[PDB]
DNA sequence: GACCACGGCGCG
DNA sequence: AAAGCGCGCCGTGGTC
């Protein structure tokens, strides 16, 4: 039954706000309360109340410290139920769940969000008494990241806009030439972009083989993966891959980055959701700079156009092998941890076994093999017969013996426990893993295994976020992007050098394992510069 | 306009 | 597509 008190509220209360639109660099702030001691502080005027506050602690606090930075405020992200739900159980991803689960309702008032977030952080911390690994990822980790993520999120990253629209031109050009094409080899016009028509046409009308058929509905399938295997099967399927790739392109990255840079800044900004999947790696969304193409060569002309401000230089950090290297202190496979002892790469010699794309090719091959994928699917990858998939697949694991028994360990484990977890005691609950519909099981058994691995990576990339960013302030540079395993920083010039040697040391000594963390470095006008 | 399911595909 | 995992956004297609 909370007082209206007036504004300001005391100091440490909990925030609640509300925004036009979930993008906090693009949002219009248009409520701000406060919660504390049984009362309700309910701000005259959004914008001027920020200034009051010295620390956003609450609810989806982020976006709140990223809409303060945009201001000209320094008003860091503190607790935030989120973060604590989020580690308690990774399937906590939005504030309508939390309130559900822990005791109240996520309205749009910012009054009863303060007042929820205050209640909700009572509980949550209530729950996590006691889970000292936790509470260590909770302390060490996520909340102070959750600052470093603000600061990201409001610097942004400067994108080459006059290069893109010269080269949505250029693309437009090519797509009309090979839609020509398709239509004239299907004898009629219809839209490419229907997956629908064109499963008609491939296999009614010019009776094609249907390979498969998608998951929900049963159509019959158009995926790539299909079109692969009917690439001399036909002359069209051939064009068809390629208008895939253009299109893809064109209406995913060229066309809309563009429009998206911020009026005020000048930059591109994403955000990067902190509690948002089930493994504890960062998501990143409006735009997605976690897969900005690089794979082909029309998708490094749009890496190309992430750059640097002038004077300024990218530095690009990116872990070797990293899910490897944590399989090995997880697992303590001697040879596997040899091979990283003595410096090896084996994503290398995947490559030759089956340069730069040739090494891509081998890390999805080593990557779908390591990790459950099907003999009959590695064969026609790989472009080879069933009975040689699966010596590819005898061997690398006969390499490398321990890592099944960690497998076998954790799998025994979560179905225990319910769950599993990473080196640091991060915790992804898989129920089905004693489910009695095999499929339903051995799905649960492949989420399993995969989070304490990928989680793990998480982790220590999380970690050597934390220990880098104070760093990097001091010296004046700054963390633009995080990729899973890999850090865009942008540094004045003169700096560039010494940030990406002390950002590589950060990272490499993020904390030490059996093996080595090897990091790779570069430094560039562009992202894709910066990578060579 | 808003929403959503689906197939599809980009990156790690 | 199939006994890889984790995401977010696209166009289409359908509703309200
Ligand atoms: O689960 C998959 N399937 C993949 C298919 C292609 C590429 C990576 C895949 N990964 C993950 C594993 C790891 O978390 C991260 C490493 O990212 P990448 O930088 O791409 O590879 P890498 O660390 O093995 O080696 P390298 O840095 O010398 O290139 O990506
Ligand atoms: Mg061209
Ligand atoms: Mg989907
Ligand atoms: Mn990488
Ligand atoms: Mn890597």
């Amino acid at each position: 039954a909370l007082e209206e008190a007036p504004w300001p509220p005391p100091e440490g209360a909990f925030v609640g706000f509300v925004l036009s639109r979930k993008e906090p660099m693009w949002a219009d702030l248009l409520a701000l309360a406060a919660a504390r001691g049984g009362r309700v502080h309910r701000a005259p005027e959004p914008y001027k109340a920020l200034r009051d506050l010295k620390e956003a602690r609450g609810l989806l606090a982020k976006d709140l410290s990223v809409l303060a930075l945009r201001e000209g405020l320094g008003l860091p992200p503190g607790d935030d139920p989120m973060l604590l739900a989020y580690l308690l159980d990774p399937s906590n991803t939005t504030p309508e769940g939390v309130a559900r689960r822990y005791g109240g309702e996520w309205t749009e008032e910012a009054g009863e969000r303060a007042a929820l977030s205050e209640r909700l952080f009572a509980n949550l911390w209530g729950r996590l008494e006691g889970e000292e690994r936790l509470l260590w990822l909770y302390r060490e980790v996520e909340r102070p990241l959750s600052a470093v993520l603000a600061h990201m999120e409001a610097t942004g990253v400067r994108l080459d806009v006059a290069y893109l629209r010269a080269l949505s031109l250029e693309v437009a050009e090519e797509i009309a030439r090979l839609e020509a094409e398709v239509f004239r080899l299907a004898g009629h016009p219809f839209n490419l972009n229907s997956r629908d028509q064109l499963e008609r046409v491939l296999f009614d009308e010019l009776g094609l083989p249907a390979i498969g058929k998608t998951e929900k509905t049963g159509k019959r399938s158009t995926s790539a993966a299909v079109l692969e295997a009917l690439r001399e099967a036909h002359p069209i399927v051939e064009k068809i891959l390629q208008y895939r790739e253009l299109t893809k392109l064109k209406s995913t990255y060229i066309d809309p980055l563009p429009d998206l840079i911020h009026p005020r800044t000048g930059r591109l900004h994403t955000r990067f959701n902190q509690t948002a999947t089930a493994t504890g790696r960062l998501s990143s969304s409006d735009p997605n700079l976690q897969n900005i193409p690089v794979r082909t060569p029309l998708g490094q002309r749009i890496r190309r156009a992430f750059i640097a401000e002038e004077g300024w230089l990218l530095v690009a950090l990116d872990y070797s092998q990293i899910e490897l290297r944590v399989l090995a202190h997880l697992s303590g496979d001697e040879n596997l941890i040899r091979v990283f002892q003595e410096g090896r790469d084996i994503h290398t010699e995947t490559a030759s076994w089956m340069d730069p794309l040739m090494r891509r090719a081998a890390k999805t091959i080593n990557f779908g093999v390591l990790y459950g994928m099907s003999a009959h699917r590695l064969s026609q990858e790989l472009a080879i017969p069933y009975e040689e998939a699966q010596a590819f697949i005898e061997r690398y694991f006969q390499s490398f013996p321990k890592v099944r028994a960690w497998i076998e360990k954790t799998l025994e484990e979560g179905r225990r426990r319910g769950y599993v977890e990473t080196l640091f005691g991060r915790r992804r609950y898989v129920p089905d893993l004693e489910a009695r519909v095999k499929s339903v099981r051995e799905a649960a058994e492949r989420k399993a295994f995969n989070m304490p691995v990928q989680g793990t990576a998480a982790d220590l990339m999380k970690l050597a976020m934390v220990k880098l960013f104070p760093r990097l302030e001091e010296m004046g540079a700054r963390m633009l992007l995080q990729v899973h395993d890999e850090l865009v920083l942008e540094a004045p010039k003169e700096r560039a050098e010494a940030v990406a040697r002390l950002a590589k040391e950060v990272m490499e000594g993020v904390y030490p394992l059996a093996v080595p963390l090897e990091v790779e470095v570069g430094i560039g006008e562009d992202w894709l510069s910066a990578k060579e």
